């Protein structure tokens, strides 16, 4: 299994990131906000998990929204 990681960046608005997580993944507002704050406070956070092919899509969707996203195998 793989995971998609979003990395903190100095340009994107906190409010925008919360919205992007809801729009792209259907997450609730408390869930999206929690992930956004984890990124901002820890520098990164797993935002989704699944097969390598599934995470490839999530990364591409996040890049199109302007967020710093990568994927890696889950240990
Ligand atoms: C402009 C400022 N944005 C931020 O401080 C960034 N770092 C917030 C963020 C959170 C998660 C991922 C990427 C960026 C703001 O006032 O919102
Ligand atoms: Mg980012
Ligand atoms: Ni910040």
């Amino acid at each position: 299994p793989w995971v998609t990681i979003v990395w903190d960046d100095p340009v994107n608005l906190m409010s925008y990131v919360t919205y992007v997580f809801q729009k792209l993944f259907g997450y609730s507002e408390p869930h999206a906000t929690k992930l956004m704050l984890q990124v901002h406070n820890e520098g990164k956070a797993v935002v989704s998990a699944g097969s390598r092919e599934s995470m490839e899509v999530d990364v591409s969707k996040l890049h199109a929204a302007g967020l710093w996203a990568t994927m890696q195998q889950d240990r």
